[PDB]
């Protein structure tokens, strides 16, 4: 009969991340100085006018929508230890 | 007959982690110095007019609709351990 | 009948990280220092006009709308040890 001591430390990390981000999109960002006119599909006899007269001291500094996905996994100071202090192991068989 | 000691640490992390942004969208971001006019499918004798004079000291400083989708695991500190002080196996068969 | 000692220490990382991004878009980003003008899509007699006079001191400076898909897993300080102080195996089969 043989003493048989063991010790297994395991550790296993199935990780999927993922971060999609999809646009089907019109017109977006469209920024003017003076106006800006925009018709989105017209149809038969649709007259739009716009006027607009003078055009002085103007700022126009847009910040607009920024779009940020994110997707993280973190692991911080993780640990799987196994402090086994004296281990000792005897086997005896007259 | 053996002494069998047995020690184990296991951590499984089956983790997914995802961040799905999905936009179908139309002009979103317009900005105009002056006078802004929008007309969306206009149909059959559809008048639309728009009038404006003069353009002075105009600040114009649009801050806009962020759009931000994040998703996150973290572990901090996780610690799985087995603190075996004076591990002893003796076998004896005469 | 042998003393048999076993110590193992394993890590599997079975990691998926990834980031997607399409887009499917007409327009974007459109500026102008004077007037902007769109038109999408006009169908038959679809009259559109824009009259604007004048251009003095304009600033136009457009931050617009940044994109930014992420995905990040990290291991900080990850450790996976075993730490058996004063190992022994004795085998005294006479």
């Amino acid at each position: 009969g043989g003493g048989k001591v063991q010790i297994i430390n395991k550790k296993l990390d199935l990780s999927n991340v993922q971060s999609k981000c999809g646009s089907k999109d019109n017109i977006k960002h469209v920024s003017g100085g003076g106006s800006v006119q925009i018709v989105y599909k017209p149809v038969d006899l649709s007259k739009v006018t716009s006027k607009c007269g003078s055009l002085g001291n103007i700022h126009h500094k847009p910040g607009g929508g920024q779009v940020e996905v994110k997707s993280e996994k973190l692991d911080f100071k993780d640990r799987v230890q196994s402090k086994i202090g004296s281990l000792d192991n005897i086997t005896h068989v007259p």
